[PDB]
């Protein structure tokens, strides 16, 4: 099973029309796997989207006494039931490293901590995360009758989007937390694959240095992630990595070759450990002084030729509505990475590669 995939983060709070548009676009473009968020933590973030998943500890769904709100488990149920009809597989991520949709810091606020990385260490936080993930994995989809634990449309659970632990540059904190949480998920759900959902950073491996000396922090362990150690965990089934040279400090003339080396290095390491590897997010800003389509082609060619299992661009969007609608009626390109099912050279390249993978 090898694939072109993509990401979309709004499948748990937008309307049926907007969810159908993304999944129909995925089917029409040949995109086989979509990576989505399965979290919405904190009362303020839930209220901002009028959609509730985990507004406070021990509260899963809409708080008693709030009317006129969406339940994010019902929206995820609709997305999964539509994906199942349309033949799209889903990777569902269970918490965010970052503050968007609450993330780890929202759990730290609930529990009175004093740093983001307390998420990995405080047993009261770890217990709440386990309570959330058990509620979600056991949830019965209201459109199919099948609990997520038994739903083959879900390809994989991921522990945490872009997890980092800068306060422990040994990597040991995240190894312990990934072991504990991936084993916990396998105890709830023996059917599904589990992966971490991290960016793929290395921790000073002999003979692995960055192209051109740029973005060295991604190679030298600064984020607290030791990807090779994480991939060697028994209860982790496949490796994930992300790729954003512009955000990471690479110069425009080096984006293509930095990316190419990062892909080569990850596939070489995963192939030696003997597990599958997915480039699950990548992006070049639309405004970069290089040809974005040509960089995407290069990177997809490398994943394909070197035997990586998947390449997933960030990100696919569909039609928009309300205050998220741009000059053509689509959900807007807010970050400079959006691709839609149109006549752009990026859209055409994805349609071409989805026939190859």
């Amino acid at each position: 099973f090898r694939f072109i995939g993509s990401n979309n983060y709004y499948m748990h709070y937008k309307s049926n029309r907007m969810i159908d548009s993304v999944l129909e676009s995925a089917r029409d473009m040949g995109i086989k796997v979509l990576r989505i968020w399965g979290f919405l933590d904190g009362e303020s973030y839930c209220r901002d989207k009028n959609t509730y998943m985990h507004p406070e500890p021990g509260v899963f769904g809409v708080p008693e006494g709030i009317s006129n709100a969406q339940n994010g488990f019902e929206r995820l149920d609709y997305t999964i039931a539509k994906a199942k009809e349309l033949g799209i597989k889903l990777i569902i991520v269970l918490v965010n490293n970052w503050d968007d949709f609450g993330g780890m810091n929202q759990y730290v606020r609930w529990f009175g901590g004093t740093h983001h990385d307390d998420f990995y260490r405080d047993e009261r936080i770890k217990e709440e995360y386990k309570k959330y993930v058990s509620f979600l994995i056991n949830h019965v989809n209201v459109y199919t009758g099948v609990p997520y634990r038994e739903e083959p449309t879900i390809m994989a659970w991921e522990l945490a989007n872009e997890l980092r632990c800068e306060t422990d540059k040994s990597g040991n904190t995240l190894v312990e937390w990934v072991k504990e949480m991936s084993s916990y998920i396998k105890s709830l759900d023996p059917n599904h694959l589990v992966a971490v959902g991290d960016e793929g950073f290395f921790s000073n491996y002999e003979g692995f240095k960055p192209y051109g000396g740029e973005a060295e922090w991604a190679y030298n362990g600064w984020s607290g992630v030791d990807w090779k150690k994480l991939l060697s965990i028994e209860t982790v089934d496949f490796g994930t990595f992300h790729l954003y040279p512009s955000h990471w400090g690479v110069s425009p003339e080096n984006y293509a070759q930095w990316g190419a080396k990062w892909i080569e290095d990850h596939i070489k390491i995963a192939k030696e450990i003997g597990k599958p590897v997915v480039l699950e997010e990548y992006g070049i800003p639309k405004s970069a002084p290089v040809n974005r389509t040509a960089i995407y082609r290069l990177w997809n060619d490398l994943v394909y030729d070197l035997g990586g299992d998947g390449a997933m661009f960030w990100m696919l969007a569909g039609i928009g509505e309300g205050s998220d609608r741009d000059e053509r009626g689509y959900y807007p390109d807010y970050d400079g990475f959006r691709i839609v099912n149109d006549d752009s050279p990026e859209a055409e390249l994805i349609r071409e590669y989805a026939k190859l993978f």
